[PDB]
């Protein structure tokens, strides 16, 4: 077997895509350790918990559009190790909103990169793909990383 | 340096569930490339698809649960890389279900052997946690798994026929 | 000797009546057999399976009436082993119908004979008893059987397609 | 030996095939209790009742069994099934005792199985027993007990 | 004996009663804990109302054991209910860090129930005590290290 | 140091509260055993067990009560070692139901004699929670207990 409906779908975008998808399971698995550590009755921050393991479920939907749509353009889903994660342990809050910022702002990078890689390729469909289901939701999603980390640093001196 | 709630829980089961957990997170993304790959438009196996994703998300669950109760006893998570499913492609129908079947008989052993050491360090409560929540899950599961390859074999002949009423 | 209500009873309808019983018993049993003979792993039938658990019930519920039809009159059941059935396996679903066929109508014969009995002892009532409940149901039952039976030898060759409209 | 089997051992096998005998022949008691209570001469439809409650209670006792069985991967048996010990079971308290002597051999029954389960390192089998009968047991010998006891105070002016 | 006892030890039915005693006991300490936090020159209604509902727990606990107990065919024998290690419980995180040694201590008064279980093969009560103790126990002791971190943490910078 | 809200609440009716705080606990611990004894096997009574149940969580109920109402007046609860009960074994019924007449004609008086010390020490709220919150229940829970006895006993010759 083999596809019988590729069009226009390069094999360095259909690459690009899978290592994409790869991306988002380690973020996907990143999140799932940042939401099982402040369950840790020596932690135990059920909010910020809760909040991780959310966009723990975020990140794996993320992926599953990926690859709904790399099936879509006749692609094919070629999957590799997932690395752990860069820590056992993610210190404060403050700390692992940090590092939960820096994971977006990665992603982010590597779907405006992956965006231009259609461009030049000239790809509108997955440009548009891209521009529908995820550039806005990481935009918005670091503009609220970003609010939270105000709030934080904020919740030390006098503007308790 | 041990943790205030911690009591009755072995560090070698504390590392036994550290490792099912990887197990189970494997489990999981085999699964999903088997999901994906009845997606395919050149398998367009909808129903197939279907079944193999909802397996991947029962195991979602089961990791996810194991990691709970890792929490609940004082033990700590260890997270080790995830390795990448046995196959790119899961052949035909049968081909998948026979993988599957052997994923799951792989688990249901890791969970005999987390529930033998859970025997001998002494721990009833990993024991009721498996018996509830995995034994009896793993055990219908493979019987689910068996009745379908029976099934799939059975439509390379004569009794084309399946499940009559 | 014997009890207060009985009228026009005879011994030989009473003994009749728990040999049918025993009967029945015997029948129930086979298809508690067949049931789960179709719900191994290595068969799966679900539709076959539940088809015949259905028909255990069906001989349950048979026994009882004949039982409760006992006491009614005035007899005294008296039970006897129930033998096993005939076989361990039943191979394939065409052999099981007619195992099942084959049964009904030993069945059928039975209550046939009781019949006739409770005209030569002039038993209205046990002869319209049997009218009543178990004959017309023999019939609609093995009618069924047999229906099912040519569907089945139907499904090994061209007219692989049954149930049209 | 079947696809699915796994950790089922020859003899627990057996022994599960041995029990659905054990309640094929308890459930067939209880239908001679349940309708020798009916009979015009002995009239007593509560009691009547309770018993043909209890036949049906073995009935999805040893279907749950058989059901266990075909999960695992072993394959039923059966063999006769020996009528009940009596054809007239005299009065409610005899009968009662005999059914209560019945659940106990039962109940015993089930503790060697589960014995025999832990000597094989069989967890699922320990659970579906501890799950499904163990306790069922137990709830009804105290039912049956606590009959026993207001069946005899119902004797002389403490009715 | 008991008309209905089967496979029930009068080890057992001893470490029950005894666990009971136990229990009646965690219960009266909870009722303690409550009406302290209840008093005006306390008044932490939260807290007051979390250890009123832990006394009722416990109750459920000992007349759980009871029932269980007459059920087997054993025997209720009482004792005298020890009174509360204290009248007093200091701050909430001290108040907490009883709570916490208490259930530690019941809980590991189950854990040896359950070994005596095995030893003397008696898998319904060993189901009993999976079924209805160890689980109840090893979630609110985590709930109380939860607490604990939390009260410890509402100090300084946190 | 005293509670800042103590007002007219002497050290006397405080002492007196936390007695019988106490014979309280030991009425419930009786009629908890009481209650287990009827649920035995070899005296199975659910209709009498349910009766004993339900007065050690009426006991339970006041206890709680006295123990509410200390707090609000400033007084502070003290516990002593509960006095397990005086049977093991109830035997019959009219052997149970006179015990626990008993019981309740104990706990009567006591309550009587807080009120008289209550009059004493003109402290007319304690006295109001006592006529409004026991001394009612008290009696109508004793009239009822009476005429099980009367009943229990008429169950052996012709009134049966
Ligand atoms: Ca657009
Ligand atoms: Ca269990």
């Amino acid at each position: 077997m083999s596809s019988q409906i590729r069009q226009n779908y390069s094999t360095d975008v259909e690459a690009a895509v899978n290592s994409l998808v790869n991306l988002y399971l380690q973020a996907s698995y990143t999140y799932l350790s940042l939401g099982f550590y402040f369950d840790r009755d020596d932690v135990a921050l059920e909010g910020v918990s809760h909040f991780f393991r959310e966009l723990a479920e975020e990140k794996r939907e993320g992926y599953e559009r990926l690859l709904k749509m790399q099936n879509q353009r006749g692609g094919r889903a070629l999957f590799q190790d997932i690395k752990k994660p860069a820590e056992d342990e993610w210190g404060k809050t403050p700390d692992a909103m940090k590092a939960a910022m820096a994971l977006e702002k990665k992603l982010n990078q590597a779907l405006l990169d992956l965006h231009a890689l259609g461009s030049a390729r000239t790809d509108p469909h997955l440009c548009d793909f891209l521009e529908t289901h995820f550039l806005d939701e990481e935009v918005k999603l670091i503009k609220k990383m970003g609010d939270h980390l105000t709030n934080l640093h904020r919740l030390g001196g006098p503007e308790a």
